[PDB]
């Protein structure tokens, strides 16, 4: 204080190497000016001394772009790791500013404090802005939520949608979805305003859309494997019905036709969805962009079916039973409608990827292993001339180690081998390894898994549903988007009108008498 | 038994119909005319018959021929292995953690639901 | 203290660092600068890295005797200067272990299946 | 613990001037007269506010 008084800058910026560090471990980055460092730092008395100095800029911004709501935002953390003092910081410097000025400031790239924080995964800090209300008469336009009206413990509020909702380009709620960089986006999609828009959303459109999809794609499996295995099935009868290559006035001739629509409208869309959406990152593709990968593949071999098929190189078969295998089992992306079948599909993710495939890389070094040391212990079977032994090669004695796993056949130990009490030392040790430790161990394992999946399997759940119906909203032209639109204008303030949205509570604890409501008529007005 | 029918063997019988009637059509699709032979060449040859075979599979009884009367019969190979790994080590697996976590939760209250 | 076992005397005396001015001498963490949150440090290596013998970091990783070995070696020197040589030099030699003994293997599949 | 085994046993083998290469630290000028080979390792701390004292160098920053 005795610096200012004599004189010193207020405005000075810091805008060295280590002010703006490449890594996190190399400098601080606190947004340059003495306001922001007494911000980051947790010291309030300084804050309050500055702006209360005429001198100071408030609204200065620095090289990256970011005022002082900007800086707050990218230093903030968890609870358990800093404190919640950054929530308080921020809540502090935005009163004493008195306008929106500070709130709808964009930095180089064009971000909004607001969009900011929802891009970071910032919970804390935009769990506190969506669900602002602040109860003083002249700070009153600061807020984005309002209670409308009040009676005894019933109440009903109205929640701002300005920047949050998909009208306008990188909402709240689009980034939010879209971030493959965060890693807990299942618990951003929890709050308040969020939770319900989502559900909004799937009453009005988003179920009945679900439903068409699932209709055209269940059609198209019917009519692709019942003209594959009605085939006319003679050297003779060479013509393939597919395509209608010869005209013999057959009636529903369209239903080989629809499948050649229908393919080519899958591959091309599927096309556009991967190259838009590109993760280099392997965790981005198991996780978000495996049923754009597996329709896309299955539409191009019904395609390349066809285009084989001219060429007459009698491969084409071989593409055709790989579409329909795989054509069925891409019908298990449609349990995300029903919240029953749809955890228990977020089961078999996580399983496969914890513990199938741990179990299947010991395995065939085991199954290699052994089926290699017993067949190089058998003789030539020229003495029978024929049925000695079954482990006669390696691709026999690995069959015989496959079926001996599942438990088929008959186990039979009088082979052709050099010497038997060797062969059946390593035919005993096979099982002990195979059948009492790994497949048991693979049970325990299991529900080590499933243990800790079942506390996250609804919030991973309402991510998947909430990317369907996003995708939906962007495919349905401009007048529909007008017809299905959520909100409604409310005069909030003096020539204020905010297109807000309306959630009830009822509260038994927090008892109070009712000031600053909207409406003195607490009931449904029309 | 009530409560483990309702929550876990619907949820899996569900599923593994999907799987079985899947595979079953694409191996019975890939047997050729058995008239070569005139008889007995191979037991695919209807989508009843590759059904039965598939559900003998998963109870462990019968024998597994591969010698068939494949138009590829490497292909044939590979769609069998991918139906034990759904079904033999995934499917039967998990059905076994889930009935766990069931009985550790209506443990607490079978007494009071039995009067 | 570390032939021993004894894993809290053993945390005290390699983060000893002494604020007081006369007797600075006698730590053996220093804090080189500060800024705000941010910090750095500096441990000292004398008797705890493995160039002289019978290191801090030798007794504990061969010592058969106690039975707290894993909880020991987590301590914040130990556990970046076993970080630091598995980026130098460790990682390097150790695939080179693994392709000479899986060439082993070949060779001797092959000469022994092909007699 | 037994990835440390590994790391402790390939260290043995290695000829004399290997290990002058790959050697951990850096000299340090901690007090007058006083070098000992030090490990640097960095912290951030958000809980704990105090001016700081007892810094060896004034200058915060990666210095070359
Ligand atoms: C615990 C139980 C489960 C274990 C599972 C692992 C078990 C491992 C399997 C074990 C048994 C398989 C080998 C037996 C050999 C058969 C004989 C044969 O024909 O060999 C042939 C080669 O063999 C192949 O090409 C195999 C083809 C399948 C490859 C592996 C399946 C990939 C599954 C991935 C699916 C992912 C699922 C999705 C997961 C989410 C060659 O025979 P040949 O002598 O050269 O004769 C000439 C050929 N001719 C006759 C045409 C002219
Ligand atoms: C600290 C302890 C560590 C381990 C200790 C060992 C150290 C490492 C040693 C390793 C192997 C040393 C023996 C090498 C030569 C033996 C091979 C041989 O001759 O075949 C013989 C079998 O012999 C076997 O089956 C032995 C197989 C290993 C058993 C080792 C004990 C494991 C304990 C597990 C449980 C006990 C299992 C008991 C065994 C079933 C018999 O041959 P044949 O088929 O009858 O042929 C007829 C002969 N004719 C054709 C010429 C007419
Ligand atoms: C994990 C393991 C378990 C999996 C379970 C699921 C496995 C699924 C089953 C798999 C195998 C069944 C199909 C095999 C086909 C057999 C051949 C056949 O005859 O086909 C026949 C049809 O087939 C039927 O009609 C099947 C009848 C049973 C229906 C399903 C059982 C309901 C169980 C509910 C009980 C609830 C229990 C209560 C729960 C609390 C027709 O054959 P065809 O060619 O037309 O020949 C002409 C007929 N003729 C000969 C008379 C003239
Ligand atoms: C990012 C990664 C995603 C996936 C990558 C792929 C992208 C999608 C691609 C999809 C399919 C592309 C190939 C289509 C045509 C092949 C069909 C064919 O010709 O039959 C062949 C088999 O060929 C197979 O078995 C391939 C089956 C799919 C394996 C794909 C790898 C899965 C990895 C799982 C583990 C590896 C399994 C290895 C395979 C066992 C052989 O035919 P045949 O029976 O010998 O007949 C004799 C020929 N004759 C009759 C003319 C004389
Ligand atoms: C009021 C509520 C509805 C209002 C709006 C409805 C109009 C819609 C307006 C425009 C939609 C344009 C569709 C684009 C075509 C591309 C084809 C395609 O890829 O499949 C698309 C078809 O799924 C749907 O979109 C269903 C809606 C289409 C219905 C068209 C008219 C209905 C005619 C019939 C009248 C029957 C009458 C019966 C009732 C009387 C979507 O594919 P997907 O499944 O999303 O992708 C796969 C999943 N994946 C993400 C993993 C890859
Ligand atoms: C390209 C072919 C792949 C299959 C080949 C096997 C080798 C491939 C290599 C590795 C195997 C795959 C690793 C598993 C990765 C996650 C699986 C998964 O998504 O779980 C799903 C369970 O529903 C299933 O998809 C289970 C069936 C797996 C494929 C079965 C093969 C079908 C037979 C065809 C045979 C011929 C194949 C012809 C072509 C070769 C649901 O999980 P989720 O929670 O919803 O997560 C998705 C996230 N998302 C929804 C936002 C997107
Ligand atoms: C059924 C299985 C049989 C065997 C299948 C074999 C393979 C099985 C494979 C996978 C298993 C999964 C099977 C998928 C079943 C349907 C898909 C689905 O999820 O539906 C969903 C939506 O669907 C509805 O809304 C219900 C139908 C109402 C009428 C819709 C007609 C649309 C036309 C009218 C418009 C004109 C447009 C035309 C002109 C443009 C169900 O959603 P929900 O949860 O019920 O909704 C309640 C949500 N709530 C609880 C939150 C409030
Ligand atoms: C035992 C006495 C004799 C048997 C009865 C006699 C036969 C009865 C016939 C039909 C009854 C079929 C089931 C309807 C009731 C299910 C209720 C349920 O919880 O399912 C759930 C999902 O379950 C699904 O729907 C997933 C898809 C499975 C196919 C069934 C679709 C129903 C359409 C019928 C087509 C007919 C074809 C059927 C062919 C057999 C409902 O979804 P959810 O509610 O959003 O999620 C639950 C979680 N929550 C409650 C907290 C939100
Ligand atoms: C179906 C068969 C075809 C597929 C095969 C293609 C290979 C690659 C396919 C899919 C990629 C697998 C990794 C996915 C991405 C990482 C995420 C993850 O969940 O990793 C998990 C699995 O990671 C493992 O440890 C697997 C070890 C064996 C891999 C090879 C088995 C091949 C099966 C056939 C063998 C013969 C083939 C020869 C192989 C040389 C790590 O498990 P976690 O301990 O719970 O860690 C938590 C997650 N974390 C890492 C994010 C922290
Ligand atoms: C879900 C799964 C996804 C991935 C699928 C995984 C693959 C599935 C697993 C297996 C499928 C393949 C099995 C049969 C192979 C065909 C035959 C062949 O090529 O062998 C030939 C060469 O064989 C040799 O020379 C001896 C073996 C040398 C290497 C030793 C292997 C041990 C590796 C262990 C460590 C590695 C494992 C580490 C962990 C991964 C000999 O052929 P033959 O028997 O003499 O045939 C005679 C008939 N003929 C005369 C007509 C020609
Ligand atoms: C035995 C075979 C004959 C019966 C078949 C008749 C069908 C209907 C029969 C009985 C009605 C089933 C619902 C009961 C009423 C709801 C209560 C409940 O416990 O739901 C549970 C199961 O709900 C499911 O999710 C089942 C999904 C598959 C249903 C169809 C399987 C048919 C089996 C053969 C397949 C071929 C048939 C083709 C099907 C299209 C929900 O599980 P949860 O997660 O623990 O939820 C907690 C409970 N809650 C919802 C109250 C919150
Ligand atoms: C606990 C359980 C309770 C419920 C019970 C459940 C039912 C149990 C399951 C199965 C029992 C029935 C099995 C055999 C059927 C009898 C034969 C038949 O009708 O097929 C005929 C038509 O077949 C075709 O046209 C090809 C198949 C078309 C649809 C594809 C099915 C995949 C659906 C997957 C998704 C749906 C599943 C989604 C999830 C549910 C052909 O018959 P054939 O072989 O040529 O016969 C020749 C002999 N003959 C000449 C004398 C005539
Ligand atoms: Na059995
Ligand atoms: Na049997
Ligand atoms: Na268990």
């Amino acid at each position: 204080a005795v610096l200012i008084a004599a004189g010193a800058d207020v405005n000075a910026h810091a805008k060295g190497v280590f002010f703006n560090p490449k890594y996190q471990h190399e400098g601080f980055y606190f947004g340059e000016t003495p306001l922001a460092l007494a911000a980051c730092t947790n010291q309030p008395e300084i804050v309050q001394l500055l702006m209360e100095n005429e001198q100071t800029d408030i609204t200065s911004q620095d090289s990256r772009g970011n005022n002082i709501l900007h800086a707050l935002v990218t230093v903030a953390e968890d609870f358990k790791t800093q404190n919640d003092f950054v929530k308080r910081m921020y809540d502090m410097i935005l009163l004493r500013s008195g306008n929106w000025e500070l709130e709808t400031m964009r930095n180089n790239d064009g971000l909004t404090p607001l969009q900011l924080a929802a891009k970071m995964g910032k919970a804390e800090i935009l769990k506190y802005i969506l669900s602002r209300e602040i109860k003083e008469k002249p700070l009153r336009s600061l807020s984005r939520k309002f209670t409308d009206w009040a009676y005894g413990p019933v109440s009903s509020s109205l929640y701002d949608l300005t920047n949050v909702d998909t009208t306008t380009d990188n909402s709240v709620l689009e980034i939010i979805v879209y971030n493959t960089n965060i890693d807990n986006r299942h618990e951003m999609l929890t709050l308040e305003p969020l939770h319900t828009l989502l559900h909004t959303k799937w009453k009005k459109f988003a179920k009945y859309m679900f439903f068409l999809s699932f209709c055209f794609y269940f059609f198209y499996n019917i009519t692709l494997t019942l003209v594959s295995y009605y085939r006319p099935r003679e050297d003779e009868d060479l013509p393939h019905p597919l395509a209608l290559t010869h005209k013999m006035s057959w009636l529903q001739l369209l239903g080989r036709m629809f499948v050649l629509i229908w393919a080519t409208c899958i591959s091309v869309k599927e096309g556009i969805a991967i190259f838009l959406l590109r993760p280099s990152d392997l965790q981005s593709i198991l996780s978000d962009a495996w049923f754009h990968f597996v329709f896309f593949v299955q539409a191009v071999l019904v395609i390349l079916s066809v285009f084989l098929y001219l060429f007459a190189y009698k491969e084409y078969l071989a593409c055709l039973v790989l579409a329909m295998a795989l054509g069925w089992a891409n019908m298990l992306y449609y349990t995300r409608g029903f919240q029953s079948m749809g955890m228990y599909s977020v089961m078999i993710q996580k399983v496969i990827l914890h513990d199938v495939l741990k179990f299947l890389f010991v395995y065939i070094l085991f199954l290699l292993g052994f089926g290699v040391a017993l067949a190089s212990l058998i003789e030539k079977c020229s003495k029978d001339k024929k049925d000695c032994s079954s482990y006669g090669s390696f691709s026999d004695a690995v069959l015989e180690l496959f079926k001996l796993t599942i438990g088929l056949g008959d186990l039979n130990i009088q082979q052709n081998s050099t010497y038997p009490i060797l062969f059946l030392f390593l035919l005993i040790t096979y099982v002990i390894l195979t059948f009492v430790l790994l497949l048991n161990m693979l049970i325990a394992l299991m529900g080590e898994t499933v243990e800790n999946v079942s506390k996250e399997s609804e919030r991973i759940w309402r991510l998947q549903r909430a990317r369907t119906i996003l995708e939906f909203e962007k495919m349905l032209p401009e007048w529909l988007r007008s017809r299905f639109r959520m909100g409604e204008l409310c005069k909030v303030a003096d020539e204020d009108f905010r297109l807000c949205l309306r959630i009830n509570e009822v509260k038994w604890t927090e008892w109070k008498t009712h000031v600053s409501f909207l409406n003195e008529d607490p009931g449904p007005i029309r």
